[PDB]
């Protein structure tokens, strides 16, 4: 019944970068192919006098063979034609870090409690997404509250992805 077409996705109405700014803890996260990110994940969200939104985030990764690292990477973000919807360039401050560039999307937050984030990799052939991830942020790092918890499962239903979270643990790894 349900719509999963990525292009039927609702983000954020009138999204707003400055109000955005400041440290998201990582609650939970849906993988995709090939994950990175595995804990102790924070975002810090900063804007310039330009306008132009960027991001830095340090979180446990595990190279293969079970090596850990912790991971310090780095954001930026290219507007689009819809405010809550971008493109993210990112890499590593260690030149083997994972990089690349992906669609950034604020689907939800209301900036002082909880944030949903979306990314569509790569779509299938009838619109769904065939390799997404996405994280939910949290303002404080002991959780959300119910009512934003209640809000943000319903989001996670509307992207199709309500099944496949996992809670991120932060116990000072990095
Ligand atoms: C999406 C991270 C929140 C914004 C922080 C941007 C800092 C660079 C983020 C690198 C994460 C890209 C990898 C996400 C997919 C994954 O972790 O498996
Ligand atoms: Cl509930
Ligand atoms: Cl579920």
């Amino acid at each position: 019944e349900r719509d999963c077409r990525v292009s039927s996705f609702r983000v954020k109405e009138n999204f707003d970068k400055a109000r955005f700014s400041g440290t998201w803890y990582a609650m939970a996260k849906k993988d995709p192919e090939g994950l990175f990110l595995q804990d102790n994940i924070v975002a810090e969200f900063s804007v310039d006098e330009t306008g132009q939104m960027s991001a830095t985030a340090k979180g446990r990764v595990r190279l293969l063979n079970n090596w850990d690292v912790c991971a310090d990477m780095v954001g930026t973000f290219t507007d689009t034609e819809d405010p809550a919807k971008f493109k993210m360039k990112y890499w590593g401050v260690a030149s083997f870090l994972q990089k690349g560039n992906d669609d950034h999307w604020i689907v939800d937050t209301d900036y002082d409690t909880y944030a949903v984030q979306y990314s569509c990799r790569l779509l299938n052939l009838d619109g769904t997404c065939a390799d997404s991830y996405s994280f939910v942020f949290s303002r404080d790092p002991n959780g959300l509250p119910p009512e934003a918890q209640k809000i943000v499962r319903q989001r996670q239903e509307e992207l199709c992805l309500a099944r496949q979270y996992r809670l991120i643990v932060h116990n000072g790894y990095c």
